[PDB]
C-alpha cells in the first residue's frame, strides 16, 4: 500500500 510497496 505504501508507495514504494505493494502493501
Amino acid at each position: 500500500g505504501l508507495p514504494p510497496y505493494v502493501d
